[PDB]
């Protein structure tokens, strides 16, 4: 006679992650780069989300139930209750995540055709480049122990990692942020991993990010944003 | 009083690779996996293409005239003369460019709109994951030096390679394709790198391809479409 209460117990990551607010999209998620992309999309386009904490130190994202939503093992994901066509939505990628959410509120990805393109474009360039190369930068100067003695892979990594920081640098002169004057999902998905290069990852000095003052000023635009700082706490880590 | 023939000369990439056929599709390429992604997919949807061969012998991506369509100074990049809203559109990022051929003309995505995002989502794992780690263990394994003694980091990827491989094999279980029944852009993102892997890299022993026999069965029949030979072979060597 009338609807129930969301019911998401078909996706059987809700047996670990039980969602109280199951009328809310589930980010399953940890606050390190890729899982900062999401939950700030989320907060600077106000959806409302129910956040859970996919703990490391308890190997949580290799459970059955985690890999369930993504089987590569990798946070972040979510399930959005009301997706497209009126049924759930699960999904994996942050890059895949923020072109998601902007096209269903509308917002943070430009609205003319060719712009789109370009805004998937500069996402994808920092899904295959920026992401991959700063983070093996930041295993081999940060993690990697002392049976790493060699450190030509680091420095093929800081090489890389500069290189990648001289294109972000080229594009935004003359720019305020990737796409020109509006904020959007590329600077979402690229500024959480400049951040993390030169604090948690200490690769400042590799990379000499005084050298790249548009990614300075850019970077530091970002990080102020009342919205960044809600998302860069998000899944709260108690 | 009437159109001129196309004219592309805006771009300043046609100075240096001018187009023959300016009313088609320009692909500035090298048959890499990511160049191959591209040409696959204009092969496989028959949209006509001009295909220039960015030589890496002569450094030409790191040309003006190369970047000034890609910043970032890698292949596939394209113009495509008949644009969206009426106007050229210039791209690079092979994942990016993967979604705007299958907008485009409509092939090689599904038309439902969840679909749409699945297929965005495993173009995305191919971006990040596939892309990335297989490239840095063909480095280690194939083109590394002797000054890199050190295996630790080929064995890192070797590590990694297969925990993505697996992840494909799971997906690939009871599915003919990547999205099931349907042949896709996430297909032709992806098998690419498996097939440069095992082939080009001589990684295959290293990640022991024979035990993901869902990945062979479908590697095995990506490399016999007749668009895939085509695509593979383009843009021509010389
Ligand atoms: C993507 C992504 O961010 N995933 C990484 C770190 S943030 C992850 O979930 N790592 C878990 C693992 O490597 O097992
Ligand atoms: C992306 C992509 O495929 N680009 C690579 C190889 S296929 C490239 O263009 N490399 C040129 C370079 O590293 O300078």
């Amino acid at each position: 006679y009338f609807q129930s209460m969301t019911d998401l117990s078909a996706f059987p990551i809700t047996k670990k992650w039980p969602a109280a607010h199951p009328e809310r999209l589930q980010l399953y998620s940890l606050p390190t780069p890729n899982g900062v992309k999401v939950s700030i999309m989320l907060e600077e386009t106000g959806l409302p989300y129910e956040p859970h904490l996919v703990r490391f130190d308890t190997n949580d994202q290799l459970t059955p139930e985690f890999m369930s939503l993504n089987p590569n093992n990798k946070i972040p994901a979510i399930i959005d209750p009301n997706g497209p066509d009126g049924k759930p939505l699960p999904l994996f990628e942050s890059g895949a995540i923020l072109i998601y959410l902007a096209d269903k509120t509308g917002q943070l990805i430009p609205q003319d055709a060719a712009g789109r393109y370009e805004a998937i474009q500069w996402v994808m360039f920092q899904m295959g480049g920026i992401g991959p190369m700063f983070g093996q930068l930041g295993f081999f100067h940060k993690f990697a122990g002392k049976e790493y003695e060699d450190k030509r892979p680091r420095d093929r990594y800081v090489a890389e990692s500069k290189r990648l920081l001289g294109v972000l640098e080229q594009r935004l002169e003359g720019r305020e942020w990737i796409l020109g004057d509006q904020y959007s999902i590329a600077d979402i998905a690229t500024f959480p991993w400049v951040r993390n290069l030169i604090g948690f990852y200490e690769a400042g000095e590799l990379v000499a990010i005084q050298d790249f003052p548009n990614v300075q000023r850019a970077l530091a635009a970002f990080v102020a944003r009342p919205a960044v700082v809600r998302g860069l706490d998000s899944p709260k880590r108690g």
